[PDB]
């Protein structure tokens, strides 16, 4: 198996996400909150909030274990690997979604503390992995918030109605999890939720 830099991505979107039209912007959504799901699917997490924010970026947390937080080799923390290489690694899309964002954060909630690490500039990072606070030790989960890379798509408009669909169709298959999904554009707001 062949591993690749965020260059490769970015020189052929289209291999990864299929285009590089509002379908393939949306699959940029698609690619996190996939993970968000796959986490809550193993049992951890039972909400998953999408925010489309007022500057055009959009964020999902979930609620699950949180990325690991250690190091891989050299002291480059497992959380930038698995945003920065791909053949993406271990089960994620992050790393796609990193390569084409203007820039990216992702933020982690475990064993009482809080770590964030800053990617810009098609995913090259600015920061390490750091802990910026603390939580109750109760509290754990993940958080990616992404700006899609204008110099990219040729719409850089998340549409509120796309994504409320989809996340309703998920929210099904899922069951017994919380999808929501609120437009600080507009002010929308819905949340989704099927017991079983
Ligand atoms: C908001 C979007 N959520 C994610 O992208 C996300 C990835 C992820 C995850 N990860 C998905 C891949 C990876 C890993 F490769 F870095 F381990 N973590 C794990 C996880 C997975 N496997 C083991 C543990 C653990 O605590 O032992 C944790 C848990 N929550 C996650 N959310």
């Amino acid at each position: 198996q062949v591993l690749e830099g965020l260059d490769a991505v970015r020189k052929r979107p289209g291999m990864y996400i299929g285009s590089t039209d509002g379908a393939g912007l949306h699959h940029l959504v698609w690619e996190i909150v996939d993970n968000a799901v796959d986490e809550a699917l193993s049992g951890f997490g039972d909400r998953i909030d999408v925010t489309i924010n007022k500057d055009g970026s959009l964020t999902v947390q979930d609620h699950g274990r949180g990325m690991p937080t250690g190091m891989h080799a050299m002291g480059i923390p497992t959380v930038e690997v698995i945003f920065t290489i791909l053949h993406g690694l271990h089960g994620v899309g992050s790393s796609v979604v990193n390569a084409l964002s203007s820039w990216l954060e992702v933020e982690i909630t475990r064993d009482g503390a809080v770590y964030k690490q800053r990617f810009e500039n098609g995913g090259k990072p600015v920061t390490t992995l750091k802990k910026i606070g603390t939580a109750l030790k109760s509290k754990t989960g993940t958080k990616v918030t992404f700006m899609p890379d204008a110099t990219i798509f040729s719409t850089t408009d998340f549409k509120y109605n796309t994504i409320s669909e989809r996340l309703n169709e998920s929210a099904f298959l899922l069951k017994n999890v919380t999808l929501s999904l609120t437009d600080k554009r507009t002010d929308e707001a819905i949340e989704f939720h099927y017991e079983n």
